[PDB]
C-alpha cells in the first residue's frame, strides 16, 4: 500500500503552486481545481500520494520522427507515475497508448483573441497570412490541426507548421502574452479560455468549438486504477461536486 | 420605400410579447435579442419593418413525403416574409433552399436533464429505452438526428421516431416542462439551455456539444438584404454589441 | 389650475379625523403625519387639492380571478385622484400598475404580539398551528406573503389562505384588537408596530424585520406630478422636516 | 469547575471598561449591555468566569488567501475561551465554524452619515465616487459588502475594497469620528446607529436596513453550552430582562 505518484502539469485554474506565508510541505505546496479532484479521489478510493510535475513540461504528443510519445502521457507509459490529473484531453492517437477515466469535463477547441476586430471564425484566421496564430506545442489542440481532414483545418496547420517555433508556444500563458502583446490568435481549450476573458476583459472567444473532447485522468494501459476511478468521477458528477469544483476555480 | 416583413417565432429571450399595463402598438409590442438586433439592422440599413410570427409555429424542415418545407423557411420560400429573425440555426439543408447571414451567435445542440442522476452523455442515453428523450418538431436539432450517420445518433433518432408522438414537443418550453415532470431528457440549444439552467437550478446541461452552428438571419434565396444584413451583424459582433445583447437577456 | 383629488385612507397617526368643539371644513377636517406631508406638498409645489377617503376602504391588491386591482391603487388607475398621499408601501407588483414618489419613510414588515410569551420570531409562529396570525387584508403585507418563495412565509402564507376569512383583517386596528383579546399575532409595518408598542405597554414587537421598504406618494403611471413630488419630499427629508415630523406625530 | 473564560470586544455600550476612583478588580472592572448579560448567564446557568478581550482586537472574518479566520470566531474555533460574548452577529459564514446561541437582539446594517444632506439611500452613495464610505475591518458588515451579489452592494464592495486601507477603519468609534470630520458615510449596524444619533444630533440613519440578523452568544462548534446559554437568554427575552438591559444602556 505504498503512496501512489501522480503527474500533472502547472496550469491555472487546474493546477498551481499554493502560496503562503509560512513554509508549505508535500501536497498542501499545490492548490486547484484538479488538486481539489485528486483529493477527492484518494479518499473516496482510499489511497495516499504525492503530486509530480511532469518533468519534460509537455502534455504529451507522438514524435514524427521515432514516434515516441512525451509528456504525461510518456510519463504514464514508461509507468513513471500511477496516475496523471490534470486538464488532459481524452484523443483517441492517446487512448491507443494510455488508458483514460471517464471525463471529468467537457469542452473544445477555440480561438482566443482581442476583442474589437473583423475576424469572426477560423476560417478568417484561415483566409489569410497577415494574422498569425497557433496552439501549445505538443498539446491536443496542436495534434488536432496536425492530423485533420477538414480543409480549413488542413491549411491553418501547414501555416502553423511551416512557422513552427515562431508561432507555437510552450503553454497558454505564454499564448496569452502573444495575443495581449502582438497580432496573434491563440487556438485553445474553450474550458481555459473561459477563464481567460474572464480575468483579460481586452480578450474574447472567436466563433464557436472547433471540436468536442473532454479530459479524464490517465492511467498506464492496464491499470487496475482507471475504472475504479471512472466510479469516482461518476460519483462526484451526480453529487454535483465537480459543478461546485468549477465554480470555485471559475468564479 | 415600404416596410420589410419580418417573420419570427416565439422563444424565450430571443423574442417574447412585450409585458404592460397601457396598450402597445406595432413593433413595440414584442421584445427579446432577436427584437434588439432587428432594431439594430433597421436603423443601420435604413428600412422600415413590421413583425410577423410565423403562421404554423414551426422552426423548418422538409417532409419526407412531398419533400416541401414549412415553417420560417417555408415562408421565405413563398417571399412571406422578406427576413426571419429569430435563432434560426444555419443549416446545410436549408442553405439548399434560402440564404443566411453570418452567424450572430454560436452554439450546439446538447442534452437537458435533472441533476443528481446518471446519466452524463447522450451514449448514456441512448444505450437504455427506460427514460425517454426527443426534441422539438420540425427543428434543426430534429433534422440533426434524422439525417445522421453517427451510430450513436442514428439510434437515438430510431428511438426518437418510433415515439414521435410521445417524445417530440412543439416547443422548448414544453420540453423544459416535460423534463421537470418525468424522466425525460431533452435534446436542445446549449444557448437556451444556458437560459434554462440559470433559472431552473435542478436542471442542469448533460455532456457537452454534440455539434456545432451558428444562428443566423435568413432571407429568400437570392435577396439583396442577404449580404447588407451581414455586414450590419459583422459591424455589431466587432463593437460589442453581440456581447452586450446576450449579457442584457441572459444575465 | 383645478384643485388636485388626493385619496388617502384612515391610518394612526398619518391620518385621522381631527377632533374639535366646533364644525370643521375642507382640509381642516382631517390631521396626522401625512395631512402634514400632503400640506408641505400643496405649497412646496403651489397646488390646491382635496382629501377623499379610499372608498373600498383598502390600500391595494390585484384580483386572483380577473387579476384587477382594488384601493388606492386602483382609484389612481381610474383617474378618480391624482394622488394617493398615505403610509402607501412602494412594491414591485404596484410599481408596474403605478408610480411612487422616492421614499419619504422606510420600515419593514414585522410582528406585533403579547410580551411575555416563547414565541421570538417568524419560525416560532410558522412551526405552530395553535396561535393563528394574520395581516391586513388587499394591503402590502399580504401580498408579500402571498408572493414569497421563502420556506417559512410560504408556509405562513398557506396557513392564512386557508384560514383567510378568520385571521386576516380589515384594518391594522382589527388586528390590534385581535392581538389584544386573543391568541393571535399581527404582521404589520415595523413603523406602525413603534407607535402601537408606544401605546400599549402589553404590547411588543417580535423579532426583526422580515423585509425592507419605503412609503411613498402614488400618481397615476405617466403622471407629471411624479417627480416633482419627489423633489419636494427629498427637500423635506433634507432640511429634516421629515424627522420633525415623525417625532411629532410618534412622540 | 474552573471558570469559563469568555471573550468579548469593547464596543459601548455592550462592552467598556467600568470608570472609578477606587481600583477595581476581576469582572467588576467591565460594564455595559454585554456585561449584563454575562452576569445573568452565569447565575441561571451556574458558572463563574472570567473576561478577556479579543486579542487580535477583531469581530472575526476568512482570509482571502490561507481562509484561516481570525478575531473572536478564531479564538473560539481555536479554543482560546469558552464562549464569546458581546454584540457578534450570527452569520451563515461563521455558524459553518462555530456555534451560537438563539439571539438576543436583532438588527441590520444600515448608513450613518451627516444630516442635512442630499444622500437619501445607499443608491444614492453607490452611484458616486466622491463622498467616500466603508465599515469596520474584519467584521460582519465588511463581510456582507464583500459576499453580495446585489449590483448596488457589489459595486460598493468593488469601492470599498480598491480604497481598503483609506475606508475601512478598526472599529465603530473610528468610523464615527470619520463621519464627523470628513465626506464619509459609515456602513455599521442599526443598533450602534440608534445609539450614536442620540448622543451625536448632527449625525442621522441614511435609508433603512440593508439586511436582517441578530446578535447572538458565540461558542467553539460543539459546545454544551450553546444550548444552554439559548435556554437563558430565551429566558430573560420572555420576562422583558432583555428589553430593560436595551433601555439601561441605550436611554
Ligand atoms: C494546452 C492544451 C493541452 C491539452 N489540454 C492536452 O491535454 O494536451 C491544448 O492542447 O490546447
Ligand atoms: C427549437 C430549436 C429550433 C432551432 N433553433 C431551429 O432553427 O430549427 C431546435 O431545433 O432545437
Ligand atoms: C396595513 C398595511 C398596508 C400597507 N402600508 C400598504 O401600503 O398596503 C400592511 O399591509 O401591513
Ligand atoms: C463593527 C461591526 C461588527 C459586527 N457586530 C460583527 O459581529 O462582526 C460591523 O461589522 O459593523
Amino acid at each position: 500500500n505504498r503512496s501512489l505518484i501522480v503527474t500533472t502539469i502547472l496550469e491555472e485554474p487546474y493546477v498551481l503552486f499554493k502560496k503562503s506565508d509560512k513554509p508549505l510541505y508535500g501536497n498542501d505546496r499545490f492548490e486547484g481545481y484538479c488538486i481539489d479532484l485528486l483529493r477527492e479521489l484518494s479518499t473516496i478510493l482510499g489511497f495516499t500520494y504525492e503530486i509530480r510535475l511532469v518533468e519534460d513540461g509537455k502534455y504529451g504528443a507522438q514524435d514524427d520522427v521515432n514516434g515516441q510519445w512525451n509528456g504525461m502521457v510518456r510519463e504514464l507509459i514508461d509507468h513513471k507515475a500511477d496516475l496523471a490529473v490534470a486538464p488532459l484531453a481524452i484523443t483517441y492517437v492517446r487512448e491507443k497508448v494510455i488508458d483514460f477515466s471517464k471525463p471529468f469535463m467537457t469542452l473544445g477547441i477555440s480561438i482566443l483573441y482581442r476583442k474589437g476586430t473583423p475576424i469572426d471564425s477560423a476560417d478568417d484566421l484561415a483566409k489569410q497570412t497577415k494574422i498569425e496564430y497557433g496552439a501549445v506545442e505538443d498539446g491536443a489542440t496542436m495534434t488536432f490541426f496536425k492530423k485533420s481532414k477538414i480543409s480549413t483545418y488542413d491549411k491553418m496547420w501547414a501555416f502553423m507548421s511551416s512557422r513552427r517555433q515562431s508561432v507555437l508556444v510552450k503553454s497558454n500563458e505564454e499564448g496569452i502574452q502573444r495575443v495581449l502583446t502582438s497580432d496573434y490568435a491563440f487556438l485553445m481549450e474553450s474550458t481555459t479560455i473561459e477563464f481567460v476573458t474572464q480575468r483579460n476583459c481586452n480578450l474574447t472567444q472567436i466563433g464557436g468549438l472547433i471540436d468536442s473532447k473532454g479530459y479524464g485522468v490517465g492511467t498506464p494501459m492496464g491499470s487496475p486504477y482507471r475504472d475504479k476511478i471512472t466510479i469516482a468521477i461518476l460519483q462526484l458528477q451526480e453529487e454535483g461536486k465537480l459543478h461546485m469544483m468549477k465554480e470555485k476555480w471559475w468564479r
